[PDB]
């Protein structure tokens, strides 16, 4: 079973709760962070912290070495500009996984990669184009890859009661950040989603 994981994007909205949940669940967690002040003092703490950048192959290599699986929650925070950060990061992650024998990656893009592709809001098209590039990198890697394609990420509580479909239709167009992290972790203990795209959603009201 998976025991050691690396999380990329651990200081982001979804990353922080995925990190806390992973530690609480008993995983030995390594994170790559550019700025360690963005990790919390309170609550569960990662076992290992690598300071560095996902665009630097050597930093990624140090983070992936010795792991059983990788969770990818990279993103651009509020920046909607044209970008290759996520896809170039994914290229480095795949290379490091292959160099170190790691064969399982669970990575977040977005439900826009399941929905009608002519229906992406213009302001999100540039980020979506890089999610598509990252999905291609991961699909073509040959590694066991679970593509997680969430709708709007909300602040609702953790429930563990969301629905996962394979086609982008479901009970709602929202998933709480906590539930999304819980799902990422679920993907570490089953092979049922390997090679598939997944759509987690739930009605919180
Ligand atoms: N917002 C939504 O409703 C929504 C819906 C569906 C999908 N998505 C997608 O879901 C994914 C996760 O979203 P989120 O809101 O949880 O993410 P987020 O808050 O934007 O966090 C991005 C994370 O990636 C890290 N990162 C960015 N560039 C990096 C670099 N060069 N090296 C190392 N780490 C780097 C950030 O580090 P720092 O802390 O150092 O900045 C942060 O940890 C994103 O790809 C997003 O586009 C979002
Ligand atoms: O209308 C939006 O898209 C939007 C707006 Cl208009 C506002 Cl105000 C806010 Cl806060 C957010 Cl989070 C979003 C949003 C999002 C909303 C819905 Br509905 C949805 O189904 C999906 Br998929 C969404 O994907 C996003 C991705 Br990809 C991002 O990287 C960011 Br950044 C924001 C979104």
């Amino acid at each position: 079973a998976v025991k050691k994981i690396a999380i990329f994007g651990a200081t982001g909205q979804t990353g922080l709760t995925t990190l806390a949940q992973a530690v609480q669940a008993g995983y030995e967690v390594t994170v790559l962070v550019r700025d360690s002040s963005r990790l919390p003092s309170e609550g569960p703490r990662p076992a290992h912290v690598v300071v560095g950048d996902v665009l630097q192959a050597a930093d990624v290599d140090k983070t992936v070495a010795g792991q059983d699986a990788v969770i990818v929650l990279l993103g651009t925070r509020n920046d909607l500009s044209p970008t290759t950060v996520m896809s170039e990061g994914a290229r480095n992650i795949v290379a490091a996984m292959k160099a170190h024998g790691v064969d399982k990656v669970v990575a977040c893009t977005s439900a826009f990669l399941l929905w009608d592709p002519t229906k992406v809001p213009p302001r999100l098209q540039a980020v979506t184009d890089d999610h598509i590039r990252m999905h291609k990198v991961l699909r073509e890697s040959g590694l066991k890859y679970v593509a997680v394609m969430p709708p709007h990420i909300g602040d609702q509580p953790l429930t563990g009661a969301y629905t996962v479909t394979l086609d982008g239709r479901g009970p709602s167009r929202v998933i709480s950040k906590h539930d999304l992290g819980h799902f990422m972790l679920r993907c570490l203990t089953t092979d049922e989603y390997d090679g598939h795209s997944t759509y987690p959603s739930h009605q919180y009201q």
